[PDB]
């Protein structure tokens, strides 16, 4: 039950003190497939190895490009919220996507034509921010935890501007003659940020909503994506979502995989941009082709993020006995990918022979149609 | 009469040689508000503190990154046009963007169709000359003094490319050939750039107009700025030209901003871009949040620029007797900002008062409609 | 015996699927001190995390930049030897330190006069191969396990040659008049690059070394640290050795550090460079302090990488029962430590008690002698 | 008395509203020489032009890479302290040099072997505190305020690190075990950094000095700059302190230089390094020249920073009628300077003659002595 | 007689319009050793392909890292003087290392210490000018042509300043103060630079040197190479001047190499730097290996520059009927290189045949002796 680093006449027992806990979570880098070959940078990164604050009424960890180098277009936060606590009223430089893993939570946004949205999102949903428009986070009666994704890989405290924190660093003189009141009736104004806070639950959705001389958002910053009808093959499905459809995400684009016990995600490439992953669930391996002669195999489980270096060839196999479910994030506009199978099966059968070495019995299992998760057989 | 950096009980007297003068022109940055707080790069520098390249016919002196290394998007040149002078035939790798603050100017530009503009601009005009496109500009009888923006804050002397440099360096017999006429006929060509030359007024702007087989520019390449009806709040006006009404103006976004004494421009930041700032007249001062807990107070007036980082907090405030008026510059094809006031105004109330613990008196006098200058109670 | 995220009423429990092994392993990052604070970057990676080149004869694995990319100027390597394997001829561009952690080695240098070097080393024993000298490892009867690093973060496939590789990629007629031979006597040569490969146990140290007209090399590559006489205190001992007295090591100095149970290494920065640690076995954990009041705590164990960039305060407690060994690399000539107590205890006692806002009762214990680790009461 | 922007028949008047107090103080700036050319970075920034971070006890302003980007290898703090006010003890990444223009100070230094060293400095006195090695400083009876220089045009607040601050964010069971005390007995430290604080003034020097059982330091960290015999010439007085005199001040070089009316530091330049420089007292003007026919004049007075990089030529000429007094400060361990008036004169004369198409009447003047301040004739 | 890309099976006929002359010069690059393999950077730039500036007295061209991009450390200036004409009293930010090729000239420097060295240098002599000290070159009766080396490969008009250049933007006010003369003394300086004139040949060394109150310089500007000892070998000799013989050149470390036809500078690599090569005469090819399996050849004949990046292996072979003459430049204070076949002669006989798969027979020709140059049998 102690494994080793021995393949057949290759390898050798570990000699010296070592992490039998983590080597028994990544055989497939403990032991790799004879096909690695070459450098490759680090593809895997887990929200377990990082710092978590603890904050009244919840807990936020990120990992981002000071952890996962590779990853310098995208970060991401695992946020935590209890019943009723507040993320409190912020913007950013980064446009923010997010997925609601567990629980609710009402959201707001105004834009800069100073339109407001307020909605609830249960698990399943997405949200998209705009770079630099205000928003909130409220969780509702079973609290809320979700994946936070900004595009830009250096996502930092110095991203992030606080209602509470800004009006902390104003003259009060200037707050007074800004909102046309005395320093006496603002001076009970924190003193210093709030960023997470408890509170108590709020109302029913319908008191909330606020109406405006502007009227409403032209398109809506919430998306229903496991309720959309998704891309069903053998082993699983995939859910979809990008700018043309959900019009507001206009530079994130994503996909929910599902891959059920002896099913794989396809070898495919993306030919838009690089690959930003998250495990939500499961245990995976991936081998990651980047060209030359190089690849290198990762394993991944619960709480992982994993990357794909633009167009790197890959495939995402489940290597466990339950459901693997795993996000694909992508700093663009569309989602976009070209199936090894599809792009073969759309080839004369004879100049895929001569490519391959092989016969009229491979080129028949080619499939003309695209099927982004396969079954064993 | 002196001024001393002591705040109650906190500074003391300055006791080395010093620069009054300087001293007695910011006063916010030698007792800065006891809410500045941290580390911020230098967002003011002053046109009198740039060297002046002086000519037969004017002057020019410039503010780019090598002064003010936070803009680096954005430079700007201060130029100054005695009546009928020239500033010779030339195009930039950069877009320029400009603001007439004194007298009139007769400008060129063909573009890349063959077709012409000319037309006068005055004062409160502005121009747009899209990247690589050649143009010149010749003052009218009153002279002319002006603003420039170029989209690359790294603006040099290898940004420029001047009609008789170029020829000066161009091989007689190849320039010869190019107009099929001969060397003999080409010998007065100059031997170095004119930059700026004097030169009598020129007629009336229909004899210049010239005709072509290529048909007229589908749009303008100036803009009659304050003819436009601003956006009018209790204390001041705001005048925007951008790629939705300027149409050509694709790279640079304009706000003209007037604020009557004991005014303000409103806590607000941009979602879009950084903001440029040129000083026309009167006096400021503006603190920038930078988050984190960070902020810094800064003092401006005629012949400064200002600059404020992508989606950073601020505020412009009057702090003399005069009306103060600025410009706001960015580099996109439209203007926006979000206002602090409208933000909370379109929010839940018992949210806002949860956020800054205040109560109904404060949310009362919160407004759904923008006011981008407020004037003091 | 589910750890959660929880201290006092800060914090929740986690709602998603999550890596427990990992939570267990990382306790002060899961529940963090509520000393700590703000962004700082990641200063661990564990080698169990990285894919392992297996070959017949033994293993190899790596921590680079492109694993923890605060580390730049330094990257390491595990290798493993079974008995007699040899690790092939080669060099680098990089300079070498190595540790023998398990067995023992023969290795073999030649440098830029001609000079040989070939020595045995075993447990507790370091080599340092200056940059491009050429070398070469084969284990002894035990085999070999050992810790490499090399003072550039980039260290890759890029970075090292090998002799058959080379010849390999040199024409055989360029090969045959090197050497005065045939192109028929070289037929033999490899096709591509051995890098470990297996081989009988050599004989007796003494019947290898080869003398040469050139004399004896004037330093030498190996040094027998833990033969050296430690600094001890009460809590464990501390064995140094840099260039001062390891003379050909001039860009890595280094220590290894024992921490008793119920002990740590003291509050200390170091003045010269940034620190490279290599958790040899134990479990600790350690508080980075980076200035501006931002500090992270992290937690280590065997097979884990640290780091602490230049000057940052830091202490290594020991949070097992086992005694903690770890080691302190840095790129330099020399060690160097400033001790916190140490310090204090050299400037007069009212001075630090106006700093501390404490008294005689706490100057009292300060040590003007520096005690490395120190033992809890 | 209004200045214009006129020279001959070239410039013309300011039509623009306009900052004539600054135009005033750089009348080289605004009427440039008919002999400069080109563009060249900025070299010159007042104090004045900066933020004034003001506490109980003093206040501290700083020039950097922020401020002036052609600095990117040294930045400056203007520090001052009322009587008996103490700069917390703290320690820095960067080598720190200082000269007083005003009052007193006792400095303290521990050093990577633990000894100490205290002493007094009055004005025209120096210290140098090595890169990582902590120190303090209390202003005596009549307070005091100086220049500090830093070796790295970065410096900023990640740069320092404060006792208080450290403890502040280090686990209070970590303070105590390091200490050998309970948690009850460090329960009074502070929560936050002091910075500068006040403070009752100490006692005579010699009640201070702390014996150790590791012996004095090998070489003082204080410099008695003005009691040295400067170099003299006709126009005024250099006093140089370097790592040859100033032995532990091995990154940082400096002259103190004085400029009596109608004199003026000789043609220059540096063959080793940029030239950074601090305007104590009096008017100058510099050109810059940058090769390539490209050159630039500056003008300074109290309070001023500027800065000549590598190799450049430049005169520095007072331009007042009081003395001038600046400092030259450089990032070796060595001051250098060629004078253009010395080298000439060391070469043959005919040699000279040709290149400059002058006769014996001027290369009769040439001095073979190095005169570095001359006076008109 | 017209060469194809045809190796065997492999290449095919060139289809398309082609450099026939070019081809020709290729040999080893239209049809490269079947051992080469993968992407290596360009090694090899004629001066033939540079722009030519020519002047009254000679001509200078250059190659950079502007056409060379390998070559980051190191530039070089083929110059060329006719008799008497003078290179313009001038000085860089580089180190200034040249071999005299063809005819003579006088060179003078003068140092930070106002010392003068006026010395003859012939063919085969060198000189060395250290960073920013000022000197110039006059060709003698023969005239002169000789290959400059500068220690930055960014080398450009920027780096160079000229005395006239200097004065023609000085104030003239501020050069008659310098001096103590008046403007109407100096009224005939030039407006522009002169770089290189034509000038009336010099009389005799001795009646140049110029005594100074200062002595003489410790140590000379110029070096006899070909005066010196060389390393012989059976097919050439090697030349070396480093800081070590030639105590100056503290940046340039250098070597010139004979090859007679037949002979290869061997097998080798440097373990300190990059090199640098000139071809002075006759025909090369060298393979340079860059590890991990890529290896490219290239040609060289006179005139051209090659490149060696750091510890790439490395032969130089003559394919030529004539001498083959070369230098090889290193930006360090000493040469080192290792020798393939060294290397193995002072290893243990059976370790290298465990490496090579090959016998006694193999292992018996290898030699402890380093001969850098063969002959082939
Ligand atoms: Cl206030
Ligand atoms: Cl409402
Ligand atoms: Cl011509
Ligand atoms: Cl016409
Ligand atoms: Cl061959
Ligand atoms: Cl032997
Ligand atoms: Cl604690
Ligand atoms: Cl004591
Ligand atoms: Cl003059
Ligand atoms: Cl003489
Ligand atoms: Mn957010
Ligand atoms: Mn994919
Ligand atoms: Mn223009
Ligand atoms: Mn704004
Ligand atoms: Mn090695
Ligand atoms: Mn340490
Ligand atoms: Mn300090
Ligand atoms: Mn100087
Ligand atoms: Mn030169
Ligand atoms: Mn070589
Ligand atoms: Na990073
Ligand atoms: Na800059
Ligand atoms: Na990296
Ligand atoms: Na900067
Ligand atoms: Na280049």
């Amino acid at each position: 039950d102690i494994p080793q680093p021995i393949r057949g006449d290759k390898g050798a027992t570990v000699k010296i003190p070592r992490n039998i806990e983590r080597d028994r979570q990544n055989p497939d880098m403990l032991v790799p497939p004879e096909t690695d070959h070459g450098t490759v940078s680090n593809m895997k990164f887990s929200f377990s190895d990082t710092h978590n604050r603890l904050e009244k009424g919840g807990y936020a960890r990120e990992v981002t490009v000071r952890e996962l180098p590779i990853s310098e277009n995208l970060a991401s936060v695992n946020m935590r919220l209890k019943p009723g606590a507040i993320r409190e009223l912020h913007y950013h430089k980064e446009a923010e996507w997010a997925y609601m893993i567990y629980g609710s939570a009402r959201v707001t946004i105004v834009d800069e034509k100073g339109r407001s949205f307020i909605d609830d999102v249960g698990e399943g949903d997405l949200w998209y921010f705009p770079s630099g428009l205000p928003h909130s986070i409220q969780a509702l009666e079973e609290g809320a935890e979700f994946l936070l994704v900004f595009d830009d890989g250096s996502f930092s405290e110095n991203s992030t501007f606080q209602l509470t924190d800004w009006l902390a660093h104003t003259p009060k003189e200037v707050i007074a003659a800004n909102f046309g009141v005395t320093k006496e009736e603002i001076s009970n104004l924190p003193g210093k940020e709030k960023y997470i806070f408890e509170n108590q639950l709020p109302g029913s959705l319908k008191d909330d909503i606020v109406e405006g001389p502007n009227g409403e958002v032209p398109y809506p910053f919430t998306y229903r994506l496991l309720e959309q009808e998704p891309i069903e093959s053998e082993g699983g499905k995939v859910y979809i979502a990008d700018s043309t459809n959900f019009k507001v995400s206009k530079t994130i684009a994503s996909a929910l995989v599902t891959v059920e016990p002896g099913a794989m995600r396809e070898l495919h490439w993306h030919p838009n941009t690089h690959e930003w992953q998250y495990y939500i669930s499961g245990k995976a391996r991936m081998t990651v082709f980047a060209s030359d002669g190089h690849a290198r195999t990762f394993n991944y489980q619960a709480g992982d993020v994993g990357y794909v270096p633009f167009a790197m060839g890959h495939y995402v196999e489940n290597i466990g006995d339950e459901p693997l479910v795993f996000l694909e994030i992508f700093k663009d506009d569309h989602y976009a990918d070209v199936s090894l199978n599809q792009w073969l099966a759309m080839l004369p059968e004879t100049f895929v022979q001569a490519h391959l070495d092989l016969g009229k019995d491979f080129t028949d299992v080619l499939s003309k149609e695209k099927h982004p998760v396969v079954k064993k057989k």
